[PDB]
């Protein structure tokens, strides 16, 4: 509460200082109005805040919707600082007594579960990322300088100095255009992901071992954790996901996949180079002698004088610094081969050169650290040589591993194109026990069936294409190959053959991706009826994983239906794989907000049935998410332990399995949820209407988040409607007629409403989580939109809903047993009312700004300019809104956004 | 005394934890005798010390040695810390206070004065670093852990894993052998001074400056201290130098020279790459609008693959990014193309593809901070294109400038044969009037000189070569051509042709190099007759620098001597200077040692006579003395802030004249401590042998410290000798003398005496210094190298050298006023307390081990190995000396060199 008010004051005066008093005085007014709304409640604040905005000139405006927008960022950002201050003035060591004592086990039983364990994050580049990389950055500085600024020993000139950089990064960032004018690239956007791998995840995972070693033995267990055992991994969607973007060609994967090899190469060399430097011994291994001194002789060449250190060759009186040193060497080439490779079309560096396999990296390594222990100095080797080996086996020779996806029906077309070329049918027609008889016969096979002279598309080929590179790279730089809307088993051995026929080395694995609310019903079945193929089930080797999605599951249906409905389908997966003797591990596709399956990391992990997880899980991060998991030091190490706390203890102390009861009760409620939410979104046929309508909907696009070139569509910019209108309909329609209904139904049903909200951890999450949705809701606001844009005709339709709100809400806190929504979290309600204000501010803002851009005929009073006086407004060259309206409107979307703490 | 045992006390626990209980407890009982000497002063314990030693098996002769050695390191590592803790609980801006206070000056004559003030401190490589490079690393590494592992915001677990890491380094260090086997190469010694610039004095600088922003701005200018304006300067001599060493030949002048410009280049990356993210406004001069315009609209719209970021192409809505990206290719060439004139012969980047000037390079980055003031944004400009901008003007494209050093008669021997091959007959024996005339019309002549024919020495050509490499060599590159020995006007007039007839672009300045004190009387007699030569005047332009030597200075004449001949010279050098209206700036040789000219910053630039640096200076840095004053970052700040501070007030509260009578007296005391001097080190032969008999001399080269190979030894080894052995003989020896004498001349002296070691800065500082000399000596360690190593015939004449020693010592307390030494600083001598009875240890070590060379005969009865054991000892093949002798003997001094914190 402290830091808001300075990082807010320093502003306020930066503001006045460019600006004038005039302005600076505007934006201070505009909050008290706020105020007395959020305060007294008095609705006519609203109107009088919209009668103050609309007079505003094109570039005041344009000034005026940026100061809130940096100002509620300012406010997130000092929330983390506070957060991170207070809490260390979970954590694993805790989750590990408490499971060694309180659940009682033995210490082998948590070390072993900890070995076998694995927590693989794939950062995705969804479009749910608003600030750019530049404000992204002035952030990361602004965090940095307000910790630095708490320093309990810096001196009087020290902190002087401090503040002035503290200052003039605001104003830098208050000064840069936070409007995207561009889409993204591919390239782009993996070169923004990989941003946190090179800055704070690459030297975070080694510290978050050595902590993960500290509480081991804390528990007895006098032994660190292997290092080659991977608690956590991550890979990457960002140029492997091309399902619905055909900008991710099969170059850009080339491209990307390249550059990451070369960050990764020259990461290892500033730690080899200093490595060399530490492991300065003599005393080694009569085994490091041996491949030592062949190392001596073979070089013999020292002439290196371009290199800053180690240049003339190194004796062998000290073994390691010569396999180091070659090890190094080896690396440059592996750096430099790939530059060429990116940069021209080919290197004059050979192959054998360079490393290309990760045990062709770990065998010189790993020697070392034998000899060390074998020659006694172990501590020596548990110290950066410890954290090396680490490195390596969690981000390998490429940082991140790589995702594939497509939806099928693409693979239809090409195996189709096969066929009909060859002269033997068309796959597309062929009947699912067709394709399958064909498509094992070929599997079996030996005989080519890719045709040279086969008619290429645009698509066909693009699809083939994608496979030729994945021969070309190295097999470690991949992932799985994940099938987008793929159902029947023919689609997932029609990619089994493409790979193979298209030769791929070590062919990656095929993973289907079940989302439509249809699909994941069925679910279970698809993936029996292909455990049933002896070929596969064979290929296999008990290893399986299939990826739920979160975000399209409830777009079709209820939020809670879909959620009961992610839970039942992988619930059972989970059987259809243990009856088969499948290692099955499911990929979680999980959003930023809950509307979208997102949450509390320890939360959403205890809401998964028990005994699914078993040390193995992978979990997207969406692009946004990737900014507050990882944005700084102390945050990217609460994520991971989080993470690894959380499917730890699922494993070793799962979560209950529900009642018969609550199971049928459950059922029935999902029912009514649906037959509530389709009624309304689906059967009610102005629906539409009134939604593209109370919302800004449609100028989603013009943030520019992404690189992707209408009722059945996007579940994104779903999401995100009713968030920037504070109404959040999605993630509570169906909700609402559920609870009355079980009630409706017997009265002694609210009574296991309660004993479920208490003892069912899928309940108790999904409700809590609901009630910090509506803690981000205001009906109200939600009205002005209304009253505002909405049609005269369907005006009433809008309060129906705005009833609904308010039901759903008291039913919510009744079962929870809340007089107050997040009566249970103070500080969480702290932050709210100091931001909500300026939030509120922007609302009306866009709200009127959405009418003047709809309704050209909307008079309004202008005012006299107040900034000092534009090329601010020049910044937007052709824009289809009059003057300030669009930047402006892209602003307050940028802003609420910024304040919610979520864009979709 | 806190870390004082911390790590000493861990070190043994790692000591009986690697080799037995055993050892542990004889290094302990090895300083629990010696303890009892030094608190007792039998010096009959000693002996006793002195059979079990050398009794040892070799192995553990070794390991108790290294012990004592890595232990005694730790104590100045602890005290490292000791103070800067207590420290941070002299100052620039005090100074500025002082002298605008107390002093009375106006606040603008100091800003002014601050404009004009300049110091360049001059890295040299002088065998004075007798610390292992790679022991270097791990001490810093140490420090780090030893602040951190005692900050107040750490956890038990951060502690505890701080705590492990601070000992698996100290057992880094031990298991690493500690003594170098290979001599360095030039190459390998301008690297270990260069590690220094980028590793701590790089960022260093910036930071430096805004302090002295804002300490201007705590007195009242409330404007920066413009970016071009350089308080201090960086300068090395390492491949320069090439005085006395033979193996820097040409070739390693343009290797180092070319090294060090891929670095510098390399740096500036780096951060302009860094600044590119930072500097994203959109608004800008109308001048930089159409700079960027052009470079956008032209350099294609190319993307780099291979560069990680802003690989494609920049809009020029980033007009900051646009130039400054560009300034990021020219650099990245700049890098490339040194880096293949290293490597290959020659390069495909153009000469044009790159930066050549400062001034291509300053051009962009200044239309930048001008733009951004223009435009409002001076604030952001002050940031970090302030501090880039602040590099550039103190680092350059060759990050520090070279000095070029050669013998004076070096020059002649060329001169001589060149006219020896001509006509005339011979240079040498010209007399200097000849000398001067000749060579003069040469100078004014327009035919060519140096005969293609000419015969050449493999000295002759050394130094003909190197001056064609100055030819090749950009300019900004060097700094001054410095000629060692330089006695006569001829000498500079030599190189002045030389340099013209082997083809120079901007002929380096030539500055003489006056060191022996026959040529410093005669030195400013030599300057005038320069200044008066019609064609010199002219080619000077005003400005003149002469550099004057302490090492050799203080060899041939005694210690006060030679320190009262220096301020004389320098006086009148000033005098005869402003004469002439010439700025003469001087460079000071100063040692590492007080009797290389050693001693606290400030003290020395204050026992400097007034009115002679006002200005500039230039001051060296002695290899050791890197490590000290640029080791730590908390110690370089310091150190820049000592320098610019003393310098600055020297200039407006410069110190008090002598008074006539001190000037007398002290021209008599003068002759009185030379005849003393010279009567027992040049005329007396008995002496030569004693020195080889009672101080290690012959053995400082088994260091292999640097690469450089009576009155033909140097300084270092002349001073190192009698440091060893706790004698300082050097310099005490003239004093005595000086003052028994002017006690007796008159009486009324004593009282003058005094008089003068209260008012006369340089008088007291003189003394003071000499304090801590003595406080460092110990006659009893002195006489126990007789007793061992002095042969029974002149054994008494080293008792005479003992008197004379302890009745100097006497003396001197009494004209300081003090009753113990140090007497006014209790912190150091509680240092010596807890250091000396290790470093006598090692003298008794050393004392024996000398003897078991110089007498085969000498019987040791030996002992069981300590240690739990070969190898070990078998770590130096090619040894004269039998088994463990040879490494402890080096190792013996190694030690001792730690404890008392020099060696040259």
């Amino acid at each position: 509460i402290e830091y808001d008010a300075l990082l807010v004051d320093r502003f306020l005066n930066i503001l006045q200082d460019l600006h004038g008093p005039s302005l600076r005085e505007f934006v201070q007014e505009c909050y008290e109005v706020s105020a007395d709304y959020e305060g007294k409640g008095d609705t006519t604040k609203l109107g009088e805040l919209g009668a103050k905005l609309t007079g505003l000139a094109p570039a005041d405006a344009i000034l005026v919707a940026s100061s809130i927008l940096h100002m509620l960022n300012l406010a997130n950002l000092a929330e983390e600082v506070q957060i991170a201050h207070r809490r260390r003035n979970s954590d694993i060591e805790e989750t590990l007594k408490r499971l060694v004592s309180e659940v009682g086990k033995s210490p082998e039983e948590v070390f072993e579960a900890l070995k076998n364990q694995t927590v693989d994050l794939v950062f995705t580049a969804h479009p749910t990322q608003s600030a750019r990389r530049s404000l992204l950055q002035k952030n990361a500085r602004i965090r940095n300088c307000l910790t630095q600024l708490n320093a309990k020993d810096i001196t009087d000139d020290d902190k002087q100095e401090l503040d002035e950089a503290l200052q003039r990064e605001i104003q830098a960032a208050f000064r840069t255009d936070e409007i995207r004018r561009a889409q993204p690239t591919p390239q782009a956007e993996m070169r923004y992901g990989m941003s946190y791998i090179h800055e704070t995840v690459w030297k975070g995972v080694p510290k978050f071992l050595r902590r993960v070693d500290t509480a081991l033995k804390n528990i007895g267990i006098n032994e660190r954790l292997p290092y080659n055992v991977s608690l956590i991994r991550f890979s990457s969607w960002m140029g492997g996901d091309r399902d619905g973007n055909p900008r991710v060609t099969p170059e850009v994967t080339r491209d990307v996949c390249l550059l990451a090899r070369m960050m990764a190469a020259n990461l290892y060399i500033d730690q080899i180079e200093e490595l060399m430097f530490e492991l300065s011994m003599w005393r080694c291994n009569d085994e490091l002698r041996v491949r030592a001194e062949e190392l001596h002789s073979s070089s013999g060449s020292k002439v290196t004088k371009y290199y800053i250190e180690f240049w003339k060759q190194i004796p062998p009186n000290e073994p390691y610094r010569v396999i180091l040193g070659h090890v190094r060497d080896k690396l440059y080439n592996t750096r430099e081969r790939a530059r060429h490779l990116l940069a021209s079309g080919v290197s004059e560096i050979s192959a054998e050169s360079s490393f290309t396999s990760i045990e062709e990296f770990l065998e010189p390594l790993e020697l070392c650290y034998k000899s060390l222990c074998d020659c006694g100095d172990k501590a020596i080797a548990d110290g950066s040589l410890l954290d090396l080996l680490r490195q390596v086996f969690t981000f390998g020779l490429s940082l991140v591993k790589l995702d594939i996806r497509q939806e099928s029906e693409r693979h239809t077309d090409v195996i189709d194109a096969i066929t009909t070329h060859l002269g033997i049918g068309s796959y597309r027609e062929w009947p699912e026990d067709k394709r399958q008889e064909w498509l094992l016969s070929e599997l079996r096979g030996k005989r080519p069936l890719l045709p040279p002279d086969l008619p290429q598309t645009d698509e066909i080929a693009d699809v083939i294409g994608a496979f030729h590179v994945l021969a070309e790279l190295p097999p470690d730089s991949f992932g799985p190959y994940i099938i987008s809307m793929a159902t029947a088993p023919s689609d997932v051995l029609a990619v089994e053959l493409l790979q193979r026929e298209c030769g791929v080395r070590q062919p990656l694995p095929v993973v289907p991706l079940f989302e439509r609310l249809a699909d994941l019903q069925s679910a279970p079945a698809s993936v029996e009826r292909l455990f049933s193929v002896d070929w596969y089930m064979d290929r296999i080797k008990g290893k399986q994983q299939v990826m739920v999605g979160y975000s399209d599951s409830g777009k079709d249906a209820g939020r809670l239906s879909a959620a009961w409905q992610l839970y039942r389908a992988q619930e059972e997966m989970a059987q259809v794989a243990k009856r088969y003797g499948v290692k099955l591990t499911l990929f979680h596709g999980r959003g930023g907000t809950v509307g979208r399956g997102g949450g509390p990391t320890h939360l959403a992990i205890l809401s998964q049935p028990p005994d699914t997880i078993n040390g193995s899980i992978r979990v997207t991060v969406q692009g946004e998410v990737i900014e507050f998991c990882f944005g700084e030091e102390h945050l990217c190490f609460q994520t991971l332990q989080r993470f690894t706390a959380a499917t730890l203890e699922h494993g070793m102390h799962p979560p209950v399995s529900p009642k018969p009861e609550w199971r049928k009760l459950m059922d029935e409620m999902a029912v009514v949820a649906t037959e509530e939410y389709r009624s309304v979104v689906v059967k009610e046929a102005r629906f539409v209407e009134y939604f593209r309508s109370a919302t800004p909907e449609t100028e989603y696009g013009r943030m520019n988040i992404g690189s992707r070139p209408i009722t059945t569509l996007r579940a994104i910019p779903w999401i995100f409607s009713w968030t920037q209108t504070r109404f959040h309909l999605p993630v509570w329609l169906g909700v609402g007629a559920a609870f009355k209904f079980a009630i409706d139904k017997d009265v002694r049903n609210f009574q296991v409403l309660k004993e479920m909200y208490n003892e069912w951890p899928f309940f108790r999450v999904t409700l809590d989580l609901l009630e910090m949705v509506f803690a981000k809701g205001d009906p109200g606001i939600a009205g002005l939109y209304d009253e505002l844009l909405v049609a005269e005709e369907l005006k009433p339709f809008g309060k129906q809903l705005r009833d609904k709100y308010v039901e759903t809400q008291q039913l919510l806190l009744q079962i929870a047993g809340h007089k107050d929504i997040l009566e249970g979290d103070p500080f969480l309600k702290q932050g709210l009312v100091l931001r909500n204000p300026y939030i509120t501010t922007l609302n009306v803002f866009q709200a009127y700004t959405l009418k003047r851009i709809r309704d050209p005929n909307f008079k309004v009073t202008p005012q006299p300019p107040l900034s000092k006086e534009a090329g601010l407004v020049k910044l937007n060259p052709a824009s289809e809104y009059p003057p300030g309206l669009e930047d402006t409107l892209i602003l307050t979307m940028k802003g609420i956004a910024a304040g919610m703490q979520n864009t979709g």
